[PDB]
């Protein structure tokens, strides 16, 4: 089940902290599961995100753009993560096989804790073929 792949495993509570919200994405944009209040994003937003993954730095002028919300994009892996920060939350998007994961995080959550849950769930889903 996507779903409980959000809850469980990108959702899950780490010294009390939890990510704002999460989502996994295919990659043709369609929503497989997400988080009760993940943003809608725009088609053109997911096509930046997907054009950076080809060759990063498509997406560093302009930044990162999220159901309108703008990031400011910070280091990541080359087609396989994307990283963004608003101030004092972010987001991490990893790609795999065949989707995008999608994590939000606020004020009490680091953006290390929001790559555990992101690039990990992600990696897994890379070796089952998702």
């Amino acid at each position: 089940s996507w779903q409980s792949y959000v809850d469980d495993h990108l959702m899950c509570e780490v010294e009390g902290n939890h990510l704002t919200h999460a989502a996994i994405f295919g990659q043709d944009g369609s929503v497989w599961a997400q988080s009760s209040a993940f943003p809608q994003l725009k088609p053109a937003e997911i096509a930046g995100i997907n054009k950076d993954f080809e060759e990063a730095g498509h997406l560093a002028p302009t930044g990162l753009f999220l159901g309108g919300e703008k990031y400011m994009v910070v280091q990541g892996e080359a087609g396989a993560v994307i990283r963004g920060k608003k101030g004092p939350g972010g987001v991490t998007i990893k790609k795999t096989t065949q989707a995008l994961v999608f994590g939000i995080y606020d004020e009490p959550m680091t953006g290390g804790q929001c790559n555990l849950v992101v690039e990990r769930l992600g990696d897994y889903l890379i070796e089952s073929g998702l």
